[PDB]
């Protein structure tokens, strides 16, 4: 809510890539995340803008497995308000969780997808991934990017979902560390 919109207006942006409209969480200064099926070129459109992108990291765990994020470092002088401190050390579920989504289609929009589980390993589209959590609530496409978070917590990024059940990939604060 109040943590919700205060995230919205300064951290969560409309994308484009080729493969369609995103929503993207900036954590900090020039860094921002995005899930894995937008594959981020060379260059994406923050909020209509042209932007190079400098550099694209798609995150995997320990044992090399897909978490199905991708670190992007933006081509821009603003930077994002730093959010790591809303994020949690370790991947935590929630009781009454909200998905942010901001894209051109589904501008500024809160969905009440209600308690967020943990959940584990998915098979995504044929692609295994792990650090899943799961959500009761009809999950559409174009929602992929949406941000997921709790009182004061950003928790997760929607990654996809099976008709019935949003998915998403945990967060944790190591990802968002320096070097």
């Amino acid at each position: 809510l109040d943590f919700a919109l205060s995230l919205l207006r300064r951290n969560i942006r409309q994308v484009q890539t080729d493969q369609g409209h995103f929503t993207m969480l900036g954590v900090r200064d020039r860094l921002a995340i995005l899930p894995r099926h937008s594959q981020p070129g060379k260059t994406i459109w923050v909020e209509h803008k042209l932007i190079n992108v400098l550099d694209a990291v798609e995150l995997v765990d320990e044992q090399g497995v897909n978490l199905e994020l991708t670190l992007v470092t933006l081509d821009t002088n603003e930077k994002f308000r730093d959010v790591t401190k809303f994020i949690p050390e370790t991947i935590t579920g929630a009781s009454d969780a909200t998905l942010i989504i901001n894209t051109e289609h589904m501008p500024s929009m809160f969905v009440p997808v209600g308690d967020v589980v943990q959940y584990g390993f998915l098979n995504l589209s044929g692609k295994p991934t792990h650090r899943t959590m799961m959500y009761n609530f009809p999950t559409k496409a174009g929602q992929c990017g949406g941000v997921v978070t709790s009182v004061g917590k950003i928790i997760g990024i929607h990654i996809g979902g099976n008709g019935r059940q949003g998915f998403c990939a945990g967060l944790k604060r190591g990802y968002f560390a320096s070097e």
